[PDB]
């Protein structure tokens, strides 16, 4: 018993993080076979951060510009490319210990791991999850840029985001592996729309579950709803409207708790009407969002 | 900028897992030079856990009996020993994965990182605090136990915990890397008494400073109060006394902010005699106590 924000195993991860540096910048980079993925702001100044032309300032930089240091180990660099946000730096060892890897574009509300790191160097570990509005609530500070989003599936590590800038809110934005952002934004210094964000219904749903799982049972009710009626609910409280293909993802939840989806979706109605009235569930004070069914399951059955 | 729960990165213990089984029995080791640790109810069946003589136990057990995995390959046991509660099984092979390592005993208050196992695989890793009643709310299942806290200075991983027990109420007890038992707590299958917790202050205190840092000001006022007011108000909270070295190791805290510890505390109390009317602090809608000042400002700096 128990409910933590888990965080998958690092290690993996850990193995592939590298220093990458280019005039005077410096951030991480992912070291995966022959290759260095990093963002392509590295080859930036403060100056050309307003309005960059990236093909432009590329062109003025050779493989030899690039410095990429793994640990305390220069990689030669013998390639370099962009594409879309990321550079490729292609070099001429193989990173020994690269893992199984995927690169995999994960969907709104999906949850991941984070490593953040500091010049090639990880500092610690968090999960988080992919708000509706394509940005992430972490914790990066300067330098962090390139440190990597990711999941685990038995030895297959699925890198599904890599950090490149920070909001003038404080929230995070960022690409998948093949350097697409995440959402509207753009890698320039211009004040960027986040964007209204919503809370991930199926999540709460799901870590509802969790808390009946661990004991926590208060705000179980004799009530019932239905799909419209709640999504009446969800709309008035910005939470995301639920459709039969979340109600199917809570079935393995509903069976092992015997509580009908709609029925838990009630018990969310009521806490969404009425608020927690100074109670708790599972240590926290409001509802949670960043655990989806599928890591309500590992947790509650100890996949490894 | 941003806070968030960060948990050490897991890789140089990943390193370290091993599986133990015994008769029928399997939890995780801790292989760490030629000795893997583990919890000694390893040798115990559920008719002994009810009151286990664990010196007779151990006497019909030989160094064949205990079976030791690394990954998929056997490791050989040439020696068995038991300290405290914990057993110290002498493997013929050096862990090659060895990292820099101590063996720390932790106050309460303190925090520290979890990588939760399962027949020797990692399956996640979260941060979590010692409580001051000396247990720790993780999330571990059956065949969790030996499964390690620790801390990591730079290299040198500094090894505090290693689970041993769920509690009828659903927290849970372990002991240092000797064996001995944080809290009052006995390796048997028995109802034993958490003790009373209370909300560690100092830690309190250093995540409304990381507040602070990260825009979150709302909670400020035009108050100040004393050690001796402030006391009285946290002795009616179940809040931990606040001492002068508490407010000394706020100190680089309050630099940073410019916010007297005693200023901070005069928020902290009106928060507690008012509550938090509907609003987060980051991200959270009670008071958290699992961040200590040396955590804040880790996280804020971006320590590797
Ligand atoms: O945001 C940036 C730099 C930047 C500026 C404009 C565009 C792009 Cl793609 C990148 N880095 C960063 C990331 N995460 C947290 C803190 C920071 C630094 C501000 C402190
Ligand atoms: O508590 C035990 C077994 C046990 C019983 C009595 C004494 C001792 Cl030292 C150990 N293991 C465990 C640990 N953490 C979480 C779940 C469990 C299992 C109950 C599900």
């Amino acid at each position: 018993s128990g409910f933590r924000k888990m965080a998958f195993p690092s290690g993996k991860v850990e193995g592939c993080m590298v220093q990458v540096t280019c005039g005077t910048t410096t951030l991480n980079g992912l070291w995966l076979d022959d290759v260095v993925y990093c963002p392509r702001h590295v080859i930036c100044t403060s100056e050309d951060m307003l309005n960059p032309n990236y093909e432009d300032l590329l062109i003025r930089k050779s493989n030899h510009n690039f410095l990429v240091q793994a640990g305390n180990v220069q990689l030669r660099v013998i390639g370099h490319s962009m594409q879309n946000c990321v550079l490729k730096l292609k070099v001429d060892t193989a990173n020994p210990k690269t893992p199984k890897y995927k690169f995999v574009r994960i969907q709104p509300g999906q949850t991941f791991s984070v490593l953040a790191c500091y010049n090639g160097s990880p500092s610690g570990v968090y999960q988080c999850a992919m708000r509706p509005n394509f940005t992430i609530k972490g914790s990066f500070l300067n330098g962090s840029c390139g440190s990597v989003g990711f999941n685990i599936d038995y030895d297959c590590v699925s890198f599904c985001y890599m950090h490149h800038m920070e909001l003038p809110t404080g929230v995070h934005a960022g690409t998948d592996l093949e350097g697409n952002f995440y959402g509207p934004f753009v890698d320039r210094q211009t004040a960027q729309a986040a964007g209204t964000d919503t809370t991930i219904t199926v999540n709460v749903l799901a870590w509802l579950y969790a808390a009946v799982i661990n004991g926590d049972r208060w705000f179980l009710n004799r009530f019932t709803t239905t799909l419209n009626d709640f999504n009446l609910v969800a709309m008035k409280y910005n939470y995301e409207p639920l459709t039969q293909d979340h109600v199917d993802i809570l079935g393995p939840l509903s069976a092992q708790t015997g509580i009908a989806v709609l029925d838990m979706c009630a018990s969310l109605k009521e806490l969404l009407q009425n608020g927690m009235n100074g109670r708790t569930i599972l240590g926290s004070a409001l509802l949670e969002d960043e655990f989806t069914p599928f890591d309500v399951v590992r947790q509650c059955s100890g996949v490894t």
